[PDB]
């Protein structure tokens, strides 16, 4: 089971919840739009990481519009608060998301990174691998946030684990092939990496609320963090990584990329 089961909810953290998952799908959504329209100016070689990003906001978009019909579903108005109906709402959905969209996240950091070849495939192997185990023993320690606390730390300092050691092959790489990217794109990559670092954290964080903060109030500040995690780590870091592809490809003579740059 899940704390959002276990309490009713004013209108007014009902609603809240409501209007952030929908407000989640509509920016997603357009991001996906800008992020079409913007692939024609970059080059081909960069093009698959604006690609990847529209595959991000399609799938991120889709599952935030379930889990606001499955929250509308979930609950009714009736005495004064809104009551649990069905046993519906699950937050397992999410992690099924992250499941597909953290690999295209990572691969399109890699993309802009100049990784090739073997060195490509083989790092997004690994990454995708620690990102698999990330995922699948913090989804077994949320099936205790309600039943046994213990276990949900034990399982998410299992999932940490995988977590910093995704980090550090990532920053690794980052170190190494910072010096081949072009038109000053190495010293904005290791900004996207602290932004990417401090958006995945979120969700870690939002998964320990249960331990902190298990009432009505601490579901509406999860789902809060969720939305912050979500833009930062899928929007914002989406424009970041077709701004350093543009650039990257304005600086290696692609013409429509100069254009692009040439209106800001
Ligand atoms: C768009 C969604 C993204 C980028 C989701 C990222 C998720 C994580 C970095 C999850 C991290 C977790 C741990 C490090 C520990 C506790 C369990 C998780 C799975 C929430
Ligand atoms: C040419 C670069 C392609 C990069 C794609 C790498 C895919 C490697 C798949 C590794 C299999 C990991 C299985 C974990 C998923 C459950
Ligand atoms: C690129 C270098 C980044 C180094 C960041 C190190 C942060 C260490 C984390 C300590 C725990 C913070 C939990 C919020
Ligand atoms: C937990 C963050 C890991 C950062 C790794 C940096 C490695 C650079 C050589
Ligand atoms: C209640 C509005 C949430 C918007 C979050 C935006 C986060 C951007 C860093
Ligand atoms: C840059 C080579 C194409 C990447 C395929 C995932
Ligand atoms: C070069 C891929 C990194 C190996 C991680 C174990």
């Amino acid at each position: 089971k899940n704390i959002e089961s276990l309490f009713d909810y004013s209108a007014g953290q009902f609603e809240f919840i409501d209007h952030l998952l929908t407000m989640g799908v509509g920016v997603h959504f357009a991001a996906l739009i800008f992020f079409l329209v913007v692939s024609q100016f970059v080059a081909p070689k960069y093009r698959i990481a604006t690609a990847l990003s529209c595959i991000v906001m399609v799938s991120a978009g889709l599952i935030l519009n379930s889990q606001a019909v499955m929250w509308t579903d979930a609950y009714a108005y009736v005495d004064g608060s809104y009551q649990l109906q069905d046993l519906t709402f699950s937050n397992g959905y999410r992690y099924v998301n992250w499941m597909a969209t953290i690999p295209c996240l990572l691969l399109q950091l890699l993309i802009v990174l100049n990784l090739k070849g073997k060195e490509l495939f083989s790092t997004a192997t690994w990454l995708i691998l620690a990102a698999w185990g990330m995922i699948i023993t913090g989804y077994v320690g949320q099936l205790y946030e309600v039943d046994d606390i213990a276990q949900l730390m034990i399982w998410g300092a299992v999932s940490t684990a995988f977590f910093v050691v995704m980090n550090w092959i990532v920053g690794t790489k980052i170190f190494k092939n910072r010096a081949t990217m072009l038109g000053g794109t190495d010293s904005t990559i290791t900004k996207v990496f602290w932004l990417m670092m401090f958006a995945w954290t979120l969700y870690p964080i939002a998964y320990l609320v249960p331990a902190f903060m298990n009432n009505a109030d601490g579901v509406v500040l999860r789902q809060l963090l969720f939305t912050i995690a979500d833009i930062s780590s899928k929007v914002i870091y989406g424009l970041m990584i077709t701004y350093i592809a543009i650039q990257q490809s304005a600086a290696a003579g692609y013409v429509p990329a100069q254009q692009a740059l040439g209106r800001i």
